[PDB]
């Protein structure tokens, strides 16, 4: 049966940072400083979810965890779960929560939550901070990512 070739990027923020993990968060700031590397993050579309739109998912560790979002009584927020991208690319209605909407913005991606319209990929405020969702109208250098893609 076929397989699908995941896109790979290194995933950078603003003033160089970049998306990297550690003890099951997605973080951003410099790897190395917290004893780490950038992670080469992959991507897969969405196919089912809406073609006039980009849907894809996002995995770390070749694609082995992915990026879901959670809902709270204080909205979403997000986490990294032990299902790999694949699973999800052959996967149906529940993919829904782990599939987010790229566009772009200007030279940057922005990545919004299928699952709570409206609702973004944010940078961290705080040191070692994960990443964060955010209810943004006006786009802003907080939800601004700059992918560098390397397959």
């Amino acid at each position: 049966s076929s397989l699908p070739m995941a896109r790979y990027y290194i995933i950078k923020y603003a003033d160089q940072k970049a998306l990297y993990t550690r003890d099951g968060q997605l973080l951003v700031g410099d790897p190395v400083a917290d004893n780490c590397c950038a992670e080469k993050i992959c991507t897969l579309p969405n196919r089912g979810l809406d073609r006039t739109k980009v849907p894809i998912f996002l995995g770390i560790q070749g694609g082995s965890r992915c990026l879901a979002c959670v809902e709270t009584e204080e909205g979403p927020s997000l986490q990294l779960e032990d299902v790999n991208i694949e699973e999800l690319y052959k996967g149906g209605e529940e993919a829904t929560r782990f599939t987010f909407f790229q566009s772009s913005s200007g030279s940057a991606f922005r990545l919004e939550a299928a699952a709570w319209p409206g609702w973004f990929l944010c940078g961290p405020a705080e040191p070692q901070q994960p990443v964060q969702l955010t209810k943004e109208s006006e786009p802003s250098a907080r939800t601004k990512f700059y992918f560098e893609q390397s397959w």
